[PDB]
C-alpha cells in the first residue's frame, strides 16, 4: 500500500503524461498497473471533458493545499466507493497533472503523485482490501 500505492499512482500518471505527449521527467504489480492504464483510457473514451467541474472547483496552484485537493476528490465519492469511482480518481490525478503541465506548473506534478498516493493510503484502500484487493480489481478489468 505504502510505496506499493506510491509506484501504481506514479505509473498512471506517467503512462497519461506520456501518452498525451508530455514529460514524465518530473517524477501482479505489472498487471495491476497495465489493467489501471487501460481502465482509465476506457474511462475517458466514453466519459470527455469528465472532471471539468471538479478541476475547475479545483484550479490548483502551487499554493494550494492538500485539504483543498481531498475535499473536491470526495465529491467523486459522495455515493461511497467502488471500482469506476477508483479509475475516476486516477483519470482525475492525470488530468490535473496535464493541467499544471499546461499552465507551466509541472512542478505540481510531483505534488499531485502525493497527494493521490495519500488519499488512495487514507480513504480508498480500506474498501479495495475489504473488496478482494487489487487482484479483484485485475480480475475485472485485466486481459
Amino acid at each position: 500500500m505504502s510505496q506499493s500505492n506510491r509506484e501504481l499512482v506514479v505509473d498512471f500518471l506517467s503512462y497519461k503524461l506520456s501518452q498525451k505527449g508530455y514529460s514524465w521527467s518530473q517524477f501482479p504489480m505489472a498487471a495491476v498497473k497495465q489493467a489501471l492504464r487501460e481502465a482509465g483510457d476506457e474511462f475517458e473514451l466514453r466519459y470527455r471533458r469528465a472532471f471539468s467541474d471538479l478541476t475547475s472547483q479545483l484550479h490548483i496552484t502551487p499554493g494550494t493545499a492538500y485539504q483543498s485537493f481531498e475535499q473536491v476528490v470526495n465529491e467523486l465519492f459522495r455515493d461511497g466507493v467502488n471500482w469506476g469511482r477508483i479509475v475516476a480518481f486516477f483519470s482525475l490525478g492525470g488530468a490535473l497533472c496535464v493541467e499544471s503541465v499546461d499552465k507551466e506548473m509541472q512542478v505540481l506534478v510531483s505534488r499531485i503523485a502525493a497527494w493521490m498516493a495519500t488519499y488512495l493510503n487514507d480513504h480508498l484502500e480500506p474498501w479495495i482490501q475489504e473488496n478482494g484487493g487489487w487482484d479483484t480489481f485485475v480480475e475485472l478489468y485485466g486481459n
